[PDB]
This record gives structure tokens, C-alpha cells and sequence, in this order.
């Protein structure tokens, strides 16, 4: 009997693709495969539920889909436990990335351009919440703590944001089985095409933090292929353009970065650049390209509107399907309900190594333990891992990361992350205040003052203010 | 033989200070104690060893004093050598504080309020010299070098700025045995005045590094003696008046630091706060009374005029020697030649304790060494140590510097000077320009190029911007 609970199971972004990976996974997909479908919303869980249900018939497999409403019936002697949940008011929002949004025009309002949120090497839209990110730790710690009781053995797979900050309080302060996930490393196959080198060909590897990862080893044909981007960088970068807003990797921001560091950010690290970069929105687009990236005042409302559109075509189309038990989803949204390829993202290869012994190369975010000899061993990092049926064992990672990226990089974000944590442990609004006077952003203790009160005052975050009354 | 050098002899605030202590400590008041006064500026050296002999005399001691202009002359086969030496292009200035003036007033002109040298947690006016302090690191790394061949068993007794940048710097780069020191922990008997505490009946200690320690201990009659300051806070604070421009210790900005940190910053840690206390002169005078401290526009630069005016008349007053050899320095001037009394800095008790095994306990820039155990070994701390015949012993830390301390406090400061000596040995201009792009007062990327451009440009700084190009 082997129970997979997915929490936030109306997810837009994970809950199809993780039901269509264990139902394509031949060591999963089986009678003996409970899959838990958990959320508050009980629209989308029932949308969620009909179109998984569905999907699976199609698929052809024999996994056993359960919905429920209750949070202890999902963790209640789980196997696995997926944390994919966003944290809502439903007085006033109908999903998580509202009160983002909306706390980042008061932010704005205040003189803080794209949020208090933002910061330094933490631009990515959402990551962090009011800082100390109360609705989503709550929720994190409170799952943590029911594990321990009622599902000892348990993995919580950690995919709701912050994931670094999550993960490490979860696992400094509850101990629990704590994995945070994120795959961003799959930005080193877009450098490996843009240099025309096949991947199978590369050794290479990368380390950091979530979102604060570097390939630190890049080699081809038993030298350092780093050469091989100086002259991409010289020859082809000149006639660089992103494809989409999404498109960053080999952007003059990333060239900058690792000419200043040494090894090139991957993924959504590049994101997390300096203040250099994201000024306004004009700087965003010398430095990422027409788009401006992802992570401003155009482009965020933009997706935000595409997700909120995507949640309510879901929810018509699982009544589609109670009207029309006939019609393939497999057939008529091959992009929402893929058949025969896997996701190629590492939850479901996750479970498969510990469950079956299906041996696998992951990246992710599990405490240090040595790994980075210059950070504290607890300190949550994200590590290349082997996973399999009794372990994780992190890779030796080789070379080490660099001066530049220590002081000036990994070492700055993990204090932030620190900060952000004992906002939350501490209650203290002066722990909050204190991020802020050191934001470059700030001109005055009042202007930091009047921001967190108008954010604390919004009616959403009621239970907010009252815990750091 | 004992040869113990003061390279920078023409020092107004130390060279009388230590020959006036060698002079009066019994040890050391010997025939067969040499003191070399060593110096670039001929006519303060002269001055200097004129006054200096005149005050042995009068003081009715056997040291012998010789005057050098070279530097190696004073290095060979020294026992101890102290570094009070501030260069400066004689080209364009007469002392080190001109170009940290003029450096400073570009800074402003630019945007950066008391000069790009002046940082969060690092406000002390002259500390650093354009971040990287080149003409004060390449001296004492000139002196480290110089010992390890012609004084393999001299210590290097760090005085002159940055004392925890170079302090580090010299034992990383050079292992030559330097200890930087400082006596701003003298800061802690204001407090015990304050609340009417016998410093006898005190049990306390401090901790931290340079410019940036704690009142981490602090006891009385069996019982944490921190009470006895929150009922200071409440009754006495609001009528607290600065006695003159350097008097902090129990200001609002203290006291504001220590609610936050748990702890007292004690001495010049209290002038090393956050912006908040800084934004400008207003805000100076709301956290640190009607001065606004010392480190502000109108304070320093009446400071440094009085230390050049301190200068001259020291220059006269040899020549008032020269001409009236029977005047009393000791009689007509006691303020500058005192007799009898110790001057309490921690230099000549250090050279006691090594020399003729006085045992002392003194407050030091030494390798952490574990002291600090979530610190590096190998990081300069401003730690309790006693110093004997035969060694340097650290104290225990007890209790441990509380977590905001670590994380909000020592571990930014600690960057802040990996980041000054990177830029440093780097010769990288883009260094300089990353510890901008982490200020608050940057509000561009072309701002931050102009202000070290001009900088550069300024005639005195030929050599650092050849080192730098
Ligand atoms: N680690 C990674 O790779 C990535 C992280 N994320 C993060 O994952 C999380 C979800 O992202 P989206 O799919 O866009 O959000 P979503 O709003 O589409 O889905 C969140 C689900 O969680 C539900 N929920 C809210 N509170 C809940 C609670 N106490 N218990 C159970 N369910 C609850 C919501 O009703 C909703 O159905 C966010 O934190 C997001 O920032 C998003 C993309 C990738
Ligand atoms: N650690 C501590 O307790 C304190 C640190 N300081 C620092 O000590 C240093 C000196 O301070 P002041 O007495 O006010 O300066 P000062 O200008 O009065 O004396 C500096 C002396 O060093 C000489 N000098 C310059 N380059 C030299 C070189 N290559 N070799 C030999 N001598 C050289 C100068 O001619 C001058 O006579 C500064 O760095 C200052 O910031 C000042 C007060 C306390
Ligand atoms: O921008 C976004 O919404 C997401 O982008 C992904 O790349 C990040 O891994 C995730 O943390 C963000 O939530
Ligand atoms: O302000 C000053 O000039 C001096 O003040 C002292 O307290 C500091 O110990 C010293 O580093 C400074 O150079």
C-alpha cells in the first residue's frame, strides 16, 4: 500500500503533471497506488479530481485517485506528502497570488519598485511573502508537526514558495522529513544547446542555494569548457533576444554574473541578480532583453492573468467531461494531458528512488551536511543527491564554488534567509523593519514604518497583524 | 636588547602616549630599551624625537630614543613594532586625513552622504580609505613582508586603519604576526557609571571584532546586571545630553541597538549602526544627541582641523625646547607630557606581558580560533585574551553573542571586510563597484562608475588607480 498525498491538489501548475507521471510510471502505476488529492478549494478539488480521474482512465492505469477536504485524511499514514499548496483568504481572494499582487502595489506605492519582497538576490515574483511569508510556513510547519504524528516515515516534499526558507525551518525547527524541490538546474541544457554541445557529451554540475545555484564544473572532451562561453559571450551574445519573458539564461545579466563570479548562475538564479539589474524597468530590459524578464510591473500581471484563466478553463472542462464522458483529454489537450513522455520534473523519479530502488541523479534542497565546507552544516542548500531505496547521498561537489560567489553571493542570500526566519519565529515587527533598513530601496525609518502598516492593514492579512501584535 | 619601533613616530594621537608609558612602566624603563621613532615627514619626526627626549629626561628615565627616516632601519631585528603610520601623497598633502577628506566630499558630491568609506555598520569616519584602503593595507603588508626576513620574532602591533581589514589581511596573506588593537571596550565603565556600579563589583566582558563588539556579559552581586540598564533606559535616558561630539555610549542609538540586539554595543560599535541612525545630520541628532555625533559634516571636519593645529603647535613646541632647554615640558604642558599616571591604552601593557611576563587581560584583533564557534577559525575577532610571557589565551566566550548579533550584525560586517579585502588583492575595479551596488545611497549603475571614476581621478590617487588599472 504505498500513499501519495498531494496538498494544494487544485494546483495549476503541478497537479496534472504529477498524476500523469506516477500513472507513466510503470513501478507506480498500480493497484496498491493511492493517490490523496487535497485542497481547500473545493471547486478546483473537485475539477482536479474529475479531470485526474479521467486522465488516468485514459492513460489506461490502475492508480486509486481519493479527494479530500481534510488536510489530517491526506498526511494520515502517507507515504509521500507533496506540498504544492498557496495559502488564501477566501473572505477576499479566490487564489494565492492575489494577495502578492496586491501587497506588491502597496510596496510600490510606498516607493519599493516590484515589492518589499524583492530584494537582492531574491527578485523571483512571489518567493517571499511580507518577508517572513506567514501563510506559507504556517501551513508548512503545521503539516511538519502532523507528519511526526500521523505519518512517521513520511516525506514532505516541498514545492510551495519559499522553498528555501521553508525547508530550512521545517527542518531546523520541527525536525521533520523535509525535501524542498525546485528544477531549475534543467538551465544548463539550454547553455549546452546555445554552445552546440551534446549533453551526454558534458560532464557538469551544479550547486548552491534554491534559486542561488552555479555550474561550478562544465567540462567537454576532458578540458573546461568555460572557454567555449567566452566565445559565445564574444560572437553571438551581441544577437541575443529571449524567446519569451521566461528567457533569461544566456542574457547579458547571466554574462555579467559570471563574468564577475566565475561560473555562470543557472536558472532562476539569474533571476537573482544584484540591484545592478533591476533598477527599473528599462534596466530589466538592457539586461534581460525586450521583455524585461518575468519579474515586473508589465509582464507578472500578465502571467498572473494567464494562470487565473488557465484555473477557470479547467474547471469548464471537468464539466465538459461530466457532459461528455466520450471525448479523449488525451486527444483534444495533448498540451494539459501529455500521454506516453514523462514531465521530466523530479518528484515522481523522487518517490520512484526510495519506493522501487530506482536510482536517480536529483537536485535537492536537503541540509549541507559538509558538502560546502565554508556554510554551516545545517544550512539547507541545493545539492546534486543520489536518491535510492535508503538515501540521499549528496555528490562531492567538485570544483568548489567560488570566493566570489561565497562572500558575495551564497553567503548574503543564507543571512536573508536567516533574517526571513527569525521575522517569523520572533513575532517581532522589528525584525521586519530591520530587513527594511537594510534594503537599498529604504530613505527613511518612517517610509518603512507607514509600508508595513498600510501591507499589515490589507483586510487579507488580519490573522497576519494579529500574530505579530 | 629590547628595540621596540613606532613606525608613524610623528603620530599626534599616539607617539607621546607610548614613549610617556615605556617611560614610566618600570620593566621596560631600562638602559637597554630602544625606542625607534620612525617617520616619512621630517620635520614632525624631528619634532617628535625632540620632544620625546626631553620628556624621557624630565621623567627620569634610561630608555634610549633614536630617530630614523628608514623604515627598514627600524624593522631589523625589532622586538615589537607598532603601526601608527597614515600615509599620503607629500606631493599634494602634509597628512593622511586630507585625503580621506577630500575623497569623502566627492563621495557627497556624487549622492553618497559622509562618503562611499562610510557603510552600515561601519560609519567611523576615516576606517576605510575607497573601501579597499590601499596606500594603509599595502604599508602594513610592506612592514609584514619586511619582518618575516629582518624580525622573525617582532610582533606587528596594528594600530592605523582599517585595523580589522588589515589585521586580517597581513595574517591571511602573509601569516607575519600581527595583533590589531583598540581600546573602544573602555566604553563599558561609562556605563557602569551611569547606573552607579562599582567596575570593581562589575562581572562583564565583551566580544565581537573591531568597532563592532558586545557587552555580552554583564553581572552583578550574583545576577544579570542588564535590568539594572531596561531601569536606566526608562528613567534616565529621556534627559541623557552628549557631553561633546564623541560621547555615544548611552545615546538613544545604543540603547535603540541594544532592545534589537539583546546586547550593549559598546564604544565605537555604537557610532557602527545601521542607516537608520545616519540618513543625515537630523536624524544623527535625534539618535545621538546635538552634536550628531562626531561622524557628520560639521563635526569631523572641526576634528580634524584641531588635529592639524595639534600638529603644528607640536612642531613649535620643539623648537621652544631647542631654544629654552631649561622649560619643564611636564609642568607647562601636562595635558600633552603626563607624569606619574599610565595612559591606560593597552599597547605598553602588551609589551610588558610578552617582554617581562606581567600577566594582563586585554581586548585584542586575534584569530578567532574557534572563540566564536559559528564563525571561521581563521577570522579577526576583538576578543578578551590574557597575555603572558609565552602566549596569547583567549578567554571563553560566556554567554555567546546572541543570534541577531551573529546574523544581522557580525556576519554583514565580516562580509563587508571579505569584500574590501577581495577588492584589494583582486586590483578589480569591479569589486569597488559590487560593495556600491550592495549600498543604499547608490541609485544607478552610472552613478556608482562617476563617483570612483572622479575619485580616482583626483591627483594624490595616481598610484591607486595605476594599481587599479
Ligand atoms: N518549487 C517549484 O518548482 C515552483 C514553486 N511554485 C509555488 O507552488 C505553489 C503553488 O503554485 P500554483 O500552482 O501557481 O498556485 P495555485 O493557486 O494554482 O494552487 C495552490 C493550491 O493550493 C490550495 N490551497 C491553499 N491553501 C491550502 C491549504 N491550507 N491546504 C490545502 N490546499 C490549499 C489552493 O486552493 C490551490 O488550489 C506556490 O507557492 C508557487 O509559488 C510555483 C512554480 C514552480
Ligand atoms: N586603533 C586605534 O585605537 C586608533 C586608530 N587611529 C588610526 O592611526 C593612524 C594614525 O592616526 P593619527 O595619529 O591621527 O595620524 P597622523 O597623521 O597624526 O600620524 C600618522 C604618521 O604616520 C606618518 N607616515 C605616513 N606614511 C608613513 C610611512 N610609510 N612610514 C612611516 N610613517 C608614515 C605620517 O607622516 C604621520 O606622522 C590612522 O590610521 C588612524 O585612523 C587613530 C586613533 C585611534
Ligand atoms: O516565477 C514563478 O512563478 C516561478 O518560476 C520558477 O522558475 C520558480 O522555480 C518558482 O519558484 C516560481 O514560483
Ligand atoms: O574617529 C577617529 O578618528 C578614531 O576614533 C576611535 O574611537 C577609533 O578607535 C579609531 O578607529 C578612529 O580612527
Amino acid at each position: 500500500h504505498m500513499k501519495i498525498s498531494i496538498i494544494g491538489a487544485g494546483s495549476v501548475r503541478f497537479a496534472l503533471q504529477l498524476v500523469g507521471d506516477i500513472a507513466q510510471t510503470e513501478e507506480l502505476s498500480r493497484e496498491d497506488t493511492h493517490i490523496y488529492m487535497m485542497d481547500v478549494h473545493e471547486r478546483r478539488l473537485n475539477a482536479s479530481y474529475i479531470l485526474a480521474r479521467k486522465y488516468v482512465e485514459e492513460l489506461n492505469s490502475p492508480v486509486k485517485i481519493v479527494k479530500t477536504s481534510s488536510l489530517d485524511e491526506a498526511i494520515d499514514g502517507a507515504d509521500f506528502i507533496i506540498n504544492t499548496a498557496y495559502p488564501y483568504d477566501p473572505r477576499y481572494h479566490d487564489s494565492g497570488s492575489q494577495r502578492w499582487d496586491e501587497v506588491t502595489k502597496v510596496g510600490e506605492k510606498h516607493g519599493y519598485y516590484r515589492g518589499i519582497d524583492s530584494q537582492e538576490l531574491n527578485m523571483v515574483s512571489t518567493y517571499t511573502y511580507v518577508l517572513s511569508s506567514y501563510p506559507d510556513m504556517k501551513l508548512a510547519l503545521e503539516i511538519a508537526e502532523k507528519m511526526k504524528k500521523m505519518a512517521p516515515k513520511a516525506y514532505l516534499m516541498q514545492t510551495a514558495n519559499p522553498v528555501f526558507e521553508i525547508t530550512q525551518a521545517v527542518r531546523r525547527w520541527t525536525g521533520a522529513n523535509i525535501v524542498g524541490f525546485c528544477h531549475g538546474v534543467a538551465g544548463v541544457y539550454e547553455v549546452f544547446e546555445k554552445l552546440d554541445l551534446d549533453p551526454e557529451e558534458v560532464d557538469w554540475q551544479v550547486a548552491g542555494v534554491n534559486h542561488g545555484i552555479w555550474l561550478n564544473r562544465f567540462r567537454y572532451r576532458g578540458e573546461d569548457a568555460y572557454p567555449l562561453l567566452d566565445e559565445w559571450i564574444e560572437k553571438k551574445l551581441p544577437e541575443w533576444e529571449p524567446k519569451n519573458p521566461w528567457d533569461t539564461q544566456m542574457s547579458p545579466a547571466a554574462m555579467d554574473m559570471y563574468k564577475f563570479y566565475g561560473m555562470l548562475p543557472i536558472g532562476d538564479t539569474v533571476r537573482n541578480g544584484s540591484w545592478k539589474y533591476h533598477y527599473n524597468l528599462e534596466t530589466k530590459k538592457k539586461w534581460f532583453g525586450k521583455f524585461g524578464g518575468i519579474d515586473n510591473e508589465v509582464e507578472r500581471p500578465k502571467f498572473h492573468e494567464q494562470l487565473r484563466r488557465a484555473r477557470e478553463r479547467l474547471i469548464k472542462l471537468a464539466e465538459e467531461v461530466q457532459q461528455n464522458p466520450g471525448m479523449k483529454l488525451t486527444e483534444e489537450h495533448p498540451e494539459i494531458f501529455p500521454k506516453g513522455k514523462l514531465s521530466g520534473e523530479q518528484h515522481i523519479p523522487f518517490i520512484n528512488a526510495i519506493a522501487n530502488n530506482k536510482r536517480v541523479r536529483l537536485f535537492l534542497n536537503v541540509e549541507n551536511q559538509g558538502t560546502l565546507k565554508d556554510f554551516p552544516d545545517d544550512v539547507v542548500m541545493e545539492l546534486p543527491v543520489w536518491v535510492d531505496c535508503c538515501g540521499i547521498h549528496r555528490e562531492k561537489v567538485e570544483p568548489d564554488l567560488t570566493h566570489r560567489i561565497k562572500i558575495f553571493y551564497l553567503w548574503p542570500r543564507i543571512l536573508r534567509m536567516e533574517w526571513n526566519l527569525e521575522a517569523y519565529i520572533s513575532r517581532d515587527r522589528k525584525v521586519l523593519e530591520e530587513i527594511l533598513i537594510r534594503d537599498p530601496r529604504t530613505k527613511s525609518y518612517e517610509q518603512i514604518v507607514q509600508v508595513l502598516d498600510e501591507i499589515f492593514n490589507l483586510p487579507f492579512n488580519e490573522e497576519l497583524r494579529r500574530y505579530y501584535k
